[PDB]
RNA sequence: UGCUUCUGCU
RNA sequence: AGUAGUAACA
């Protein structure tokens, strides 16, 4: 049965008041919400609840661990990206008493032009927003709630009650009391909160490592980078190799070289980014991980004419064997990994006692840590059974994990079939593993919310939380600051809870008005930008070889995301460059075909979309330079281009191609 | 693998 | 204004 503090925290929600339930990590906010939902549905006819989450895995978790109990009396349905294609959301939701989904599923339905796929906010009488601290800025939670505010302020009746759940509203980067209070008020405004409802041990250790005394591998990479920069014959080139600033500056240089079609500079900049990437890997995991980064990059090359590429290939080849030999030398081991080994050795003896998550920033790092573990003699024999856990992010450096793949790892971790995960931020919030008693945060730079949340995955009574970071580093400073900011957040929330009602209400009104006005202004500005140029006056150039390949007027959008070229002669500019792509996820109206490349230079451009009975090429914006009358620009997003793009019409497209045959 | 939110960084 | 990552959607 519910704890006293659970009953106390939901008392406002039971009375119908919009609220945020502020309870610590692991305190049982979900069960409290289920109780609210049961009483809500019992207390009226025709009620309907939406439960919004921010991570695919939490749909299944909340259903199977908490919300399924409602099925004694009510119909409960769950939807995530994997199951999206199976039903029209409108039909599914309307046939349910409770629907649990990732928030973007609901947002898509709110925006839909299809009768059967569409819902309105007024189709729900209660919205439960899990991890509601994400309801800010342009996060999907806030896109939904901004619409709610627009409707509320316009006088709409029968908007749903709001129940937000969070352990950590945060301070939003504010370090003053006044700033932190303002942030809390902003959260409250965004969620249309009437009351923040709250209640009326673990140990933490800093496992600090030192910089490697001797890093010949890194030293050699830096010496190659200097040689490459000399070859570029340019003044004021950055010298700060192996930093995030260098990474930014070298990519910005690549962008400028694309925009001005300086091939030599661009190619050199491309390679330097890879060397910098290797330095960053070298600092995070093993030398051999960094080596493999570079080796793979240069292996996938073939013999070419381009004198620049030949210089760069020769340069790597001259250093390759030395780099690999160094990478196999235990003398130059990463102290971060030495420290991690110490932690695991201490806590996973005797074998199978501990149940741990090691959080790392990137998917690639998680995979490298698993590989490192499997290859560390000092850990083999301690019956550590480990696996990687990531979300469904994807890049050429690392694929993601499907909902199903994630679920397999989580289920085996829950009762100790696996006893250690190497995880990204996919599992920093929400994941409930009662037996988890160790969290290590490996060299992370995050806000205080992520710190609190990740720590909170260790549910067990006698849990430990380890910060594994470089001594004297910004990472250590930020951890310490974040600890203080948690305290500041608490003080700010208390102050808001104690505010006089009249003052609170007026402040919320002022903030909600500001939010809905600011949105209108932003939308007007965005529209003005996208109407600057006639699409006929915009030309796309291949980013690699600078050949012109189409005009803006050749492009249409599918599902407001996928930019297809509908010109029947575009086929003479691109080549199909792969066998058929397969995705685990199925979509309603299309599936990928093959990858496509520039016919001149083989630069990757995008992929085919098999949309119903036609095949069209999708272009990724990052593979082009966009040329207008005013400038040449390499865009990383379509959303900021300076010309309008019409929606694809399948009917019109079919009619048009039939006339040509 | 198309998309662009968030977080870090400048 | 970018950049890097990440996650979500498709
Ligand atoms: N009243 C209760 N009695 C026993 N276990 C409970 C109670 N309420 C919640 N739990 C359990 O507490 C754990 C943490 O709950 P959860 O909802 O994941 O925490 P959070 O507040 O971070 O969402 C879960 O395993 C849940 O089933
Ligand atoms: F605060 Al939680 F799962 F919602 F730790
Ligand atoms: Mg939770
Ligand atoms: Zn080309």
């Amino acid at each position: 049965s519910l704890h006293g503090y659970q009953l106390e925290a939901v008392a406002p929600a039971l009375r119908g008041r919009n609220s945020i339930v502020w309870l610590p990590t692991g305190a049982g906010k979900t069960r409290a919400a289920v109780h609210v939902c049961r009483r809500h549905l019992e207390g009226r006819r025709g009620g309907r609840v939406a439960v919004l989450v921010n991570k695919v895995h939490l749909v299944q978790q909340h259903l199977e661990k908490e919300f399924h109990v409602l099925r004694d009396a009510f119909k409960v349905t769950a939807v995530s990206g994997d199951s999206s294609h199976k039903c029209f959301f409108g039909q599914l939701a309307k046939g349910s008493d409770v629907v649990i989904c990732t928030a973007q599923i609901l947002q898509n339905a709110l925006l839909s032009g299809e009768e059967e796929a569409r819902v309105e906010l007024t189709d729900f009488s209660l919205l439960v927003i899990d991890e509601c601290h994400h309801t800010q800025k342009e996060a999907v939670y806030n896109k939904i709630m901004l619409s709610y505010l627009q409707k509320k302020l316009s006088g709409q009746r029968d908007l749903p009650q709001i129940l937000g759940l969070t352990a950590s509203p945060g301070t939003g980067g504010e370090t003053s009391f006044e700033g932190a209070v303002e942030h809390i008020l902003q959260i409250c405004a965004n969620l249309d909160t009437e009351v923040i409802a709250s209640a009326q041990q673990p140990t933490k250790q800093y496992d600090l490592c030192q910089e490697r005394e001797q890093d010949p591998f890194g030293q050699r990479l830096k010496k190659i980078m200097a040689q490459i920069q000399e070859h570029m014959e340019m003044p004021e080139l950055p010298q700060n190799f192996g930093t995030q600033v260098y990474e930014q500056r070298i990519v910005e240089l690549e962008n400028r070289a694309a925009e001005r079609f300086c091939r030599k500079t661009r190619v050199c900049a491309l390679h330097l980014r890879r060397y910098n990437d290797a330095l960053l890997i070298n600092d995070t995991v093993r030398m051999m991980d960094a080596f493999q980064c570079l080796q793979q990059f240069y292996a996938d090359k073939r013999d070419t004419k381009d004198p620049t590429e030949r210089f760069l290939a020769t340069t790597f080849e001259e250093n390759r064997a030395t780099l690999q030999a160094l990478a196999g030398d235990q003398r130059y081991e990463n102290p971060r990994l030495s420290k991690l080994e110490e932690i695991l050795q201490e806590h996973f003896q005797p074998p199978g006692s501990s149940r741990g998550i090691v959080f790392t920033k990137t998917r690639q790092s998680a995979h490298s840590l698993l590989s490192w573990l499997q290859d560390t003699a000092g850990l083999c024999g301690q019956h550590i059974r480990a696996a990687v856990l990531t979300g469904s992010g994807h890049s050429n450096q690392a694929k993601g994990m499907t909902q199903n793949e994630q679920q397999d790892v989580i289920t085996l971790f829950r009762y100790g079939e696996l006893n250690l995960l190497f995880s990204t931020s996919v599992a920093e919030e929400g994941l409930d593993i009662p037996e988890c008693n160790i969290v290590v945060r490996y060299g992370l730079m995050t806000n205080e919310i992520a710190m609190v949340q990740a720590q909170g995955r260790a549910r067990a009574q006698n849990s430990m939380y380890s910060v594994l970071a470089k001594a004297n580093s910004r990472e250590v400073y930020r951890e310490q600051l974040n600890e203080s900011l948690v305290g500041l957040m608490e003080r700010a929330i208390r102050a808001v809870q104690a505010m006089p009602e009249r003052k609170y209400r007026l402040k919320i009104v002022e903030l909600q008005r500001n939010a809905v006005l600011s949105w209108q202004v932003k939308e007007a500005r965005s529209s003005e930008r996208r109407q600057l140029h006639d699409p006929d006056d915009v030309y796309f150039h291949c980013v690699n070889c600078n050949v012109a390949v189409c005009r803006g007027s050749d492009i249409r959008t599918v599902e407001a995301m996928h930019h297809v070229n509908i010109n029947p002669n575009f086929r003479f500019y691109y080549t199909v460059s792969s066998g058929k792509i397969h995705f685990e996820r199925t979509f309603r109206d299309w599936e990928p075909g093959c990858r496509i490349v520039c016919s001149e230079c083989r630069q990757e451009w995008g992929m085919e979309m098999i949309y119903r009975n036609v095949t069209l090429p999708i272009l990724s914006i990052k593979n082009f330079v966009v040329v207008t009358p005013d400038e040449k620009k390499k865009y990383k997003k379509w959303s900021t281009v300076t010309f309008p793009i019409e929606e694809f019409s399948y009917l019109e497209y079919c009619s048009s191609t039939q006339d040509e045959s």
